[PDB]
């Protein structure tokens, strides 16, 4: 109901699609008896030190890279934890840092600087250091229509908009610490520029047009 | 405009150890700097046992939000928490363990309510493995036996802070983050500090504090 600010859902899916084309953010909730959670999502191919900054004062400022699974294994990524019992399976790898150019690497432009490296697709095991203060997420394949994840939503919009198939997510957080609910999202979005869509309304999206990715 | 000068008016090297230690009994933040040829970053440190979810959402509004539990090596080994990497590469050897959320208590572990549950749970002396799920949205760091006078790192500045202050050794640290998004400088966290109540204190100032008051901790 209140999503209907943004469109019907797949109108919702290609503001979000032409946002990321743009350079722009866009804010990715997913269900509501999931996590009920809204992720600000930057594609990397554009990333700036603003956005991350932005990503920074607003968010969790847990910063995630998510990545397809050829990519982490290119990087030589493996799995934080061998045997994962997180919640919902979260596919958090070793976390990482640029091995040049950065500094302490938590800076807004150090992380930049970071994920940059990370995603680039020419990238080598030996261009990062482990551990460090850039989180990167193992995708699964087949995207939302196999795992129903802010993740899988991530790297599933850059494939269907054309982009490195490499996105940053950060979860929106309230001023009070507490996590954004649906009304703050949506403000957000509308006090932003931020196209807001939700895991189903890709799903849908997916299925409907036929896109394999 | 040297630090010594500017940090002056929080008192001697001495006076601001003596500061730092009682804003913690009092249950409020610090923040602690390292060596301007280090990080030269400041830190908020927060002790465990008064943690608030007031004060983890101020680390989260102000910090880089990648708040780090500092523990013994062992807390850390009676949780299961080796280090991350085997061989670890990091700039300055951060010693981070995998990332941990609470099992029972939270939902998605990345609220301020959360986190606290999150590092309360990991920071009970009596706590168990099984007591926390991996990986997670707290980031635990195992502090070197003998703190600040084996290593001049904020790990082992909070650890010791505590164990100074007579509290129980885990403590909270976020580096504070211009709104820019660069890191916050001595200026910077001054003015912060006179902000939010916090006194500030480098890692300098703990070392000669130790060696003159505190050798074994
Ligand atoms: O918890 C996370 N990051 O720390 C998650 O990657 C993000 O918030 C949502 O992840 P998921 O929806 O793919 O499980
Ligand atoms: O990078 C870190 N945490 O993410 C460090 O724990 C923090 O910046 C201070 O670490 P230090 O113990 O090397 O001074």
């Amino acid at each position: 109901s209140l999503l209907a600010e943004f469109g019907d859902p797949i109108t919702r899916v290609e503001n979000a699609l032409q946002a990321l084309r743009e350079g722009r953010g866009v804010l990715l909730l997913d269900d509501e008896d999931r996590e009920n959670e809204g992720d600000i999502i930057y594609a990397v191919e554009s990333l700036t030190t603003a956005q991350m900054a932005l990503m920074i004062r607003e968010c969790s400022g847990i910063v995630c890279l998510c990545l397809t699974e050829a990519q982490a294994d290119r990087l030589a990524l493996p799995p934080m934890v061998v045997n994962n019992n997180s919640a919902n399976q979260t596919a958090f790898t070793v976390s990482i840092e640029a091995k040049h150019g950065v500094t302490t690497g938590v800076s807004a432009q150090d992380r930049v600087t970071t994920i940059k490296t990370a995603a680039n697709p020419q990238a080598k095991p030996e261009d990062l250091a482990r551990p460090g203060h850039v989180f990167p997420l193992r995708a699964r394949a087949g995207g939302v229509l196999a795992r129903r994840g802010h993740t899988e939503g991530t790297v599933d919009l850059m494939q269907m908009a054309g982009l490195q198939p490499a996105g940053v997510l950060c979860e929106l957080t309230n001023p009070d610490g507490s996590m954004a609910k649906t009304p703050e999202i949506i403000e957000f979005g509308k006090l932003h520029n931020m196209p807001v869509l939700t895991i189903e309304d890709m799903v849908q999206y997916r299925i409907q047009f036929d896109l394999k990715l």
